[PDB]
């Protein structure tokens, strides 16, 4: 009764959009984002998940656009509502800065693996939101300093954001 | 840098409450729940955490007191406030039926390690509350049919909950009246 469907994206070879069911009562919902059975399979060879981080951000934030060589990333919304956004951010991509957008939230509990060297970024549509993503990397976690940073509105990748006017860090703006 | 404090529990042997540091700035918060290096050291060799759940729950539910005897849990609070409850179900332990309760919140983002054979309850105090726990097991996850359950207000155990009159599913009513039955399988 625990379920995945595990969807390949149409746009991004190798990104996959994974959806869990869940159980629904006069309490709330239950339900579970992750198995290493599941899912860790969908990583390259000797490659598992590791590495759980939450993000709680206000109305009308983005954070990214964000990636680096090594680390993939499972993400979603577990409160409020998100714009997700993974960007193919491989010099040596035919798809260099193509991108694929989804709109998440309880009713539409999609579940991104984003691969390494794919920049990730999200917008926050409702009051407050909580993202939820792991990390699947060998040796050290990739910090801010030694990632690339590409800009939320990059002509090149050309994002149709909710926001004319977003919240930004100051790494986010140097960017732009 | 990413950091924790790992401190064993006072009060129940195999108990582990798990702090997170965070970086706080004008858009909110980001904080990083678990790390393998960490975390999976803290479980017996040749056991991980390999399954992550999500539950959403409206103010005033109270969901509990659940256990098996394979499954180590590590639970806290993303969104809203709980109390949390452990309490040792090991019928051997010299603290069976004690319980340790934590209040977590943003500002007191504690993450607990709940042993194999502990049992596991949490009330919600706010509007709503998002509550993330991994699951560590061999074999099969442990369902509900196969976990046992000890009443949210047993008298033995003593729980000072915030109300006397939580929100229940038909499993935690249930229990109230099959006390003494909790291990009947
Ligand atoms: N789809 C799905 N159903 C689940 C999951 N976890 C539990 N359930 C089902 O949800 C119901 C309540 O399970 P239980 O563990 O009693 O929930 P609790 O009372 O909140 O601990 C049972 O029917 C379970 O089979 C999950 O992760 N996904
Ligand atoms: N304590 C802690 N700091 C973090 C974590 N992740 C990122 N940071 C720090 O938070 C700040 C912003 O990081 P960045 O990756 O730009 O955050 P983003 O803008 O949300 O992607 C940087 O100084 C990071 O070192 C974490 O999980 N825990
Ligand atoms: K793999
Ligand atoms: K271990
Ligand atoms: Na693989
Ligand atoms: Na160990």
């Amino acid at each position: 009764a625990i379920e995945f469907n595990i969807q390949e994206s149409k746009i991004l070879k190798g990104v996959y959009i994974i959806t869990p069911n869940k159980f629904r009562d006069l309490r709330g919902e239950i339900w579970t984002a992750f198995t290493s059975k599941a899912v860790d399979k969908l990583l390259p060879n000797g490659l598992k998940f590791i590495h759980d981080k939450f993000i709680h951000s206000k109305h009308n934030v983005i954070r990214g656009i964000h990636g680096d060589v090594k680390t993939y990333k499972l993400a979603t919304c577990v409160y409020g509502e998100i714009h997700q956004v993974v960007v193919d951010c491989r010099k040596d991509s035919p798809t260099y800065l193509k991108y694929e957008k989804f709109i998440i939230n309880q009713d539409n509990q999609q579940i991104i693996l984003v691969p390494a060297g794919f920049g990730n970024a999200h917008y926050v549509t409702s009051e407050s939101a909580v993202y939820y993503y792991k990390c699947a990397y060998k040796g050290d976690y990739v910090d801010a300093p030694d990632q690339f940073t590409y800009a939320w509105n990059d002509e090149r990748i050309g994002i149709d954001w909710p926001t004319n006017s977003p919240i930004l860090s100051e790494r986010d703006i140097l960017a732009t």
